[PDB]
């Protein structure tokens, strides 16, 4: 709640701007390391985590469509919250394109993203870039 | 968009009911065959789709608390809506459960949901139910 | 399971595979498209002695898109259980993962599901499979057409 | 490829497999948690012959898990791509079935990711993966502890 809301960065730099309200909404942005690049999310969130240790359920959509591009194609995380000194937001995530249906078959892209709460360096930025980017964001967005 | 908005039922009678705005917003509930089991959803979806024969990208999100029971989950479902006389959402779902770090393996499930807008009946609605049913749903849910 | 899991099975788009179950729990035989070109080595596992309970026999196979025709640079994953029965099936997702480039990596994995049972789909079967948007996990360029 | 391959791998965790790759396409090995009883046999597919851009290695493998002491009823397939390198690793997505009833099948799959190197951590690197959440794909009941 706290916690979730703010800012949020991948492995790559790319930026996660989020709200989470009470009633369990989450609402915010989706951008790059840029208008061009930003992108409106939704998505929810447990309001009501258990206290034992484990971590807040949540997910949230991203549609690749803004006023300056369009990709045809949508983003879902899931994952959970866990708090604490090294906050993170660990995320499995599909994205799926409109494809015809004789292309249903190359659709949907799998990965993994895991978010904190502070700006990673180019050092890390891209060595761990080298270690494999895992954006769920397609080339045009 | 006129397409989306409504409801749809999956392999096992579960409940889609979607608004999709004009701005790609998607706003609505999820529940089974009951308001102990209806959950609030929300996500995006292409509110300007290719005219080639591709299907609308789109995606959404549950998190499996409501007034009555909470699962400390969310499911996500992304996907595309292909319209026509016989109009489907083909999806694939992640469902994530809260854990404790040594349980974060077993945190993730995944699988696939068909939607349509006819409600399926018991005889297709539990062969196909002997067939494997893939709700996104967890049992508490 | 061996003697149910050891056979010829398709999907409902007519791809094929032929695979033996050894009593050890090997899965050996190949994956395909009709041609020889479109042939596949495919190796797994399954579990030998499964749950006495009711459940469904887990299992795992590969196919990597290599053969002595050609060579799509990649490879599937199938996972998922047998059901035995007079409507034997096996019910699987899948991972098909292709190499890239470091900076294509984020793109190089598919996902998807897809059903087998021991009877040959007719082209009216194959037909609304088509229609109900293709769930193969074999990519259309290890298909010599 | 086939060099490169061969050998122990490792996650960040301290599983182990023990590959050979096999000028055909082939790997074959086991996979452990240290014990004998946490050893269980792989079998999978690798790109005998990626393409030479600079892409990765697209391999995948099986483990059914069951040995001859446990069975836990499930099987883990591994899809990903092999890069070479004095940093070489093996990037994956994975895929946990169990057999499980009809009623359960809708949870009978877990998904993750894992990425194996050619060098055992230590057990702080160790301790720093356990505390960033466990990412592998064998069933903790495949684990005699």
């Amino acid at each position: 709640e706290a916690g979730i809301t703010g800012t949020w960065y991948n492995q790559l730099g790319s930026t996660f701007i989020v709200t989470a309200g009470a009633d369990g909404a989450l609402t915010g942005t989706y951008e790059s390391a840029n208008a061009e690049s930003r992108y409106v999310l939704t998505g929810r969130y447990d309001s009501a985590p258990a206290t034992d240790g484990s971590g807040t359920a949540l997910g949230w959509t991203v549609a690749w469509k803004n006023n300056y591009r369009n990709a045809h194609s949508a983003t879902t995380w899931s994952g959970q919250y866990v708090g604490g000194a090294e906050a993170r937001i660990n995320t499995q995530w599909l994205l799926t394109s409109g494809t015809t249906e004789a292309n249903a078959w190359k659709s949907t892209l799998v990965g993994h993203d895991t978010f904190t709460k502070v700006k990673p360096s180019a050092a890390s930025i891209d060595a761990a870039k080298k270690a494999g980017v895992n954006n769920g964001n397609p080339l045009d967005a």
